[PDB]
């Protein structure tokens, strides 16, 4: 089995327009979140949320090929053209077949679909957008990329709400890993926020309403969370064959060690109250890296501070590290950026990368009150350097579908 | 030791195409940015720049001679020319060894590389241009100037990028002040807008990209500014030494009484927050004229509108003017002409030299919203006829390369 790196990385989040910047957030414990300024929600229980601010399509895609393509695809793009960038490598006739692309996205293109839905209620079919196809459906950021760069390597995209970017990025390893790529783009993107989206999210009463505190709202394993905050953006990472990587002289981040998978079989939005599920899936990626649970330095939460769900990952992280639980680092950045569902496993893999670069443990900010049982090393408040050989990032979606990827310094 | 005395002065600029029409646009506060029309720049980021219109190089050069030459020679010469012309200069054998020419550009030929490379790539290369090294060389406005004039005194050409025009025409008063020439023309051109100019720029993200509203881009200090504008032409001062002046009677519109240089030595494109580099400039040209920081009354900034550039600027004048710094006015004159690269520091001087000459601080157009600590008089909206005794031109360059002229009104 071929071994994968991370040659280059992109974003778009709350806290910044490209990687450095939200890094910079990140490590600061800096909110994204803020009341939303682009439609009027005075109807809707939850009107905050993180936005990307300040976001210009034509630093990259021609003002004519914008118009035509949904925020969610523009932000795809945008972070998959950083990653790209970032990776310096050169596309060729020798390995464009061997150049791939796997970005997803949680619920696509709801606000083009929400846009067109009014125009067809107003004034009849006839008003639809020729575009609305091509540039709503998911798999068009795999798409719109491989056109943009010849990409004629494996193409497709992962739709598994939170799950998404998690499992976009370990399929993509495993494509490299058995020889079907030797590189592949892989990530996430979202842009959910609309009437059906902070409506749709609302209705399910899966959603904070502290519309008071905004940048308070995001509380992982704090005893007062009451839902998850939503948010847009992007991650995409360049994932090569190390071989391949050495040949052209590539800076490597990390390498990609693992990839895990399971499922609750419990509930439609529910977890088991032990994590079980995210207890398997957490083992199923170490016994992929073929790492001891007592060689992880720190592990990116899903932690999206809903009553359920956090508490159940605390108790999937006790039954697979023992003792050794109290000595790692767990942080849920979400508490800064919020839940970018399909885009949230990209930006989480790109800050366990960088934790690893940098040797420091992000912050979970807003934990003044940890729940019971919530006694780990949650990282309150602010930022700590340490040791990190090993980073996990774990990702838990809607259906019980768990994913987790395990990242190492290189050597 | 010798004195050096301004006696001529030509220009090209987006505000028009001698000085007296670009300097009646300054003082009306006109902008000269507009919808780039030579090329379509539908697929770039940045669609607006600061042109010269309506030029004919046939008032200056036969149409054979003409087409050998890139546009930035061309824009040279003109300039170069207007300023001779100015002086009522006559060379004769008595003084032609005594007269040379320091004109310069910060990049040069880059219209004429781009289509002579076309060529190149599609049909090989016996398609390139016999006249591709000597019409495109960045010392030829400086070498055709003196073969049209017959000028024989020290002739070179400077490339300090922003700073070009700032340290040609320093450099010429040096010639004339220690005795190798008695007249020196002097100053820069540049026509950088060509598909690697304006591409090459963006890709840097160096560039406003407030394409709706190109008159509103280019704005100094002000907290919205989001990059520089680029701008085309040039500008030529006929530098001579004051007795020399005296005995011809030649008209003396102002006096180069000091010129100082300094490197930051910290980023290729960055300035340091607190603009010592810049500060150590100021403080070596008023050092260079025997002049006391406080009997500065006029400054023409850098003022590129640039987030990092413009507050650095405010931080040196603070820094080396004191309280005095509230009592002097400075303007950015770039708010109305764009940033012209290799020919800001040309135009900015002849623009010094007639804040002398008219007692009036031209304004900064465009400073709606002064950013934190932009609290100085920087002559927003409108022009402020005052007192000028001395002027300041300061030219800041990618690199960290740092000139500062001084002029004085003459007796
Ligand atoms: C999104 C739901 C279904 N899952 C969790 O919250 C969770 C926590 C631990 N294992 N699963
Ligand atoms: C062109 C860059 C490198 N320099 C400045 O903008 C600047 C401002 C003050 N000192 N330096």
């Amino acid at each position: 089995r071929r071994r994968v790196v991370i040659t280059g990385m992109g974003m778009l989040s709350p806290l910044g327009l490209d990687v450095p910047s939200s890094w910079e957030g990140i490590l600061a414990g800096r909110s994204g979140i803020a009341p939303i300024e682009h439609m009027d929600l005075s109807a809707y229980s939850t009107r905050f949320g993180g936005s990307v601010k300040g976001f210009n399509v034509e630093e990259y895609l021609s003002a004519k090929e914008a118009r035509k393509l949904d925020l969610f695809i523009q932000y795809g793009l945008a972070a998959s053209f950083q990653a790209v960038r970032d990776s310096g490598l050169e596309v060729t006739d020798a390995n464009r077949e061997r150049i791939g692309v796997s970005m997803g996205s949680g619920i696509g293109g709801l606000t083009n679909i929400e846009n067109n839905c009014r125009s067809l209620f107003e004034q009849g079919p006839r008003r639809i957008s020729p575009f609305f196809v091509p540039g709503s459906i998911i798999n068009m950021v795999s798409g719109f990329l491989s056109i943009h760069l010849g990409l004629q390597g494996p193409n497709y995209a992962l739709t598994t709400a939170a799950t998404t970017g998690t499992h976009s990025i370990g399929m993509a390893a495993r494509n490299i890993a058995y020889g079907e790529a030797d590189v592949m783009v892989a990530g996430g993107s979202e842009m959910a926020a609309c009437g059906l989206g902070l409506g749709g999210f609302g209705a399910a009463r899966a959603l904070s309403t502290r519309n008071d505190e905004p940048t308070r709202a995001s509380r992982p394993w704090d005893r007062d969370r009451d839902g998850f905050v939503l948010s847009d953006g992007s991650g995409a990472l360049v994932l090569e064959e190390l071989e391949h990587a050495r040949a052209r002289g590539a800076r490597i981040y990390a390498e990609l060690v693992g990839f895990g998978m399971s499922g609750d079989a419990f509930h439609m939005t529910a977890p088991p109250e032990d994590g079980a599920g995210a207890a398997r899936c957490m083992k199923n990626a170490l016994r992929d890296a073929g790492l001891d649970p007592r060689q992880v330095d720190y592990i990116n939460a899903h932690g999206t501070s809903t009553p359920a769900g956090d508490i159940a990952e605390i108790a999937a992280v006790k039954s697979v590290f023992g003792e050794h639980a109290h000595a790692l680092s767990m942080s849920s950045t979400k508490s800064m950026t919020g839940h970018l569902l399909g885009a949230a496993g990209a930006v989480e893999a790109i800050f366990s990368v960088l934790a690893l670069r940098d040797q420091v443990a992000p912050p979970t900010i807003n934990l003044d009150n940890p729940d019971e049982g919530c006694d780990l090393d949650l990282v309150a408040h602010e930022a700590k350097p340490r040791k990190i050989d090993v980073a996990l990032s774990n990702s838990f979606g809607f259906g019980g579908t768990n994913g987790t990827l395990v990242f190492r310094r290189f050597a």
